[PDB]
């Protein structure tokens, strides 16, 4: 259950466009990472920032149950997809990445974390 | 002024677009067609998902803000900036597509800040 989590999180690392991915549980912890080992305590807490603010948007504007977020800057995008309950996948991208695809391949990898995990 | 409406009318008649509204960035209502009573409470609430989308564009080092996305099993909620000082919020359905009314707001939103 382990080796195959650590490994298929790092292979998004391989997509043109995509710096790093982490697996954060919802209360903003770190599950597993190969982003820089300074910043993966304050990456895992702003992570779990948008996911809260993005159930926000669903529920008060009645879009139903919370799904996925993006956030395009200047410099790059931010991506995140729930893992069902209890956990989450970002992605950072830079602003020539391929958006809707890889949501595409962030939705089939969730479900297969969710199993073995 | 008359030319700021009806060219937020028109963004309904595409596919899969249940709504738009043009709201300030302190959380007051300009023009939108939505039910009249909801319309200052959804001014109110994408006030927030804008500030709270500066606040990733500004702690993970991504630049400006220009646009924010969220998808719910029923829905999306899409907002993109209208330069300063405004923002244009379009509630679509979870079967419309997003790349094209992306392309179409970013347009508008750049034909509503001269004439605003």
């Amino acid at each position: 259950a382990v080796d195959n989590i650590n490994k298929t999180i790092r292979d998004f690392e391989t997509v043109p466009g995509v710096e790093g991915a982490a697996l954060v549980s919802a209360d903003g912890l770190m599950i597993s990472s190969a982003l820089p080992e300074t910043e993966q305590e304050r990456v895992a807490a702003i992570s779990a920032g948008l996911l809260s603010l993005g159930e926000k948007a669903t529920t008060e504007l009645d879009r139903g149950n919370f799904k996925e977020v993006y956030v395009k800057g200047e410099k790059g995008y931010t991506l995140l997809t729930s893992v069902g309950e209890n956990a989450l996948l970002l992605v950072l991208a830079k602003a020539d990445a391929q958006i809707g695809l890889i949501f595409v391949d962030m939705r089939r990898i969730a479900d297969s974390l969710l199993e073995i995990l």
